[PDB]
């Protein structure tokens, strides 16, 4: 799969390396991760919600 969102909105990487290829390891052979990432990695969330 391409991926086919080409924005990254209030993100905290840009789409680019987030549409790169991880290494092909022990657990998981070639493919593809996500564009917005790193703005669910470690984003301190909303404190009204």
């Amino acid at each position: 799969f391409i991926p086919l969102l080409k924005e990254k909105p209030n993100a905290l990487k840009p789409l680019s390396e987030s549409l790169r290829l991880v290494d092909d390891d022990e657990n998981n052979p070639s493919h593809y991760p996500h564009p917005y990432e790193y703005e669910i990695d470690h984003q301190e969330y909303s404190p009204e919600i």
